[PDB]
């Protein structure tokens, strides 16, 4: 019959723009620290979505199990990280993922500029930046207990989408979808990913499981 669905399209704020160009046009050494990152904030996540469930357990309605997944896709060349946390609400979409100005951006490209290495970036609160390093493309599943679910998405250049997400229902958690760039493939690998996860993730208080294909 024929759906109708919205759409709404954003603009970076100033100095978040600058920064993903930044990222996204500098070589960089140690671009595998954009898994910890993004690991990192499920962590975070989690821990929410745990907390808050001790004050009102209802909040585990929308699922007990508290776990990271990660799952690369070597034919669509994807890169997929999936955790049961918190969720963003369709408002913390968008305040949260490139509306609202960081306090550590600036900081950030000065310290880039003068040779540090992109691993001090988690330092500066700007981290999930580091998808860029070797994604071209982001896409956000989320789904919060107070929201609908949300698909958040840009291929940086200034602006993101957020739109009601009509795909496959979560639950409750996030799912980064990384299109990976095509001399960044590595990161699909088994062997790879699990070195990185020995190497920067091993602190992590939930779970997580490599699913490969």
């Amino acid at each position: 019959p024929m759906e109708e669905e919205e759409v709404e399209t954003f603009a970076f704020q100033a100095e978040i723009a600058q920064l993903m160009s930044l990222i996204i046009n500098t070589f960089y050494s140690n671009k595998e620290i954009f898994l910890r990152e993004l690991i990192s904030n499920s962590s975070d996540a989690l821990d929410k979505i745990r907390y808050e469930t001790l004050t009102d357990p209802s909040k585990l309605d929308s699922g007990k199990e508290l776990h990271i997944n990660l799952i690369p896709n070597k034919q669509d060349r994807t890169l997929t990280i999936v955790d049961t946390g918190i969720g963003m609400t369709k408002a913390d979409l968008i305040n949260n993922l490139g509306t609202i100005a960081k306090s550590g951006t600036k900081a950030f490209m000065e310290a880039l500029q003068a040779g540090a290495d992109i691993s001090m970036i988690g330092q500066f609160g700007v981290g999930f930046y580091s998808a860029y390093l070797v994604a071209e493309k982001v896409t956000v599943i989320t789904k919060h207990n107070d929201d609908e679910q949300y698909a958040w998405e840009s291929s940086a250049g200034g602006s993101f989408t957020v739109r009601t997400d009509t795909g496959e229902p979560m639950g409750r958690g996030t799912k980064v979808i990384l299109h990976l760039k095509e001399d960044q493939t590595e990161y699909l690998e088994e062997r790879r990913i699990k070195e990185i996860v020995k190497k920067h993730s091993q602190f992590i208080g939930y779970p997580i499981t490599l699913f490969v294909e």
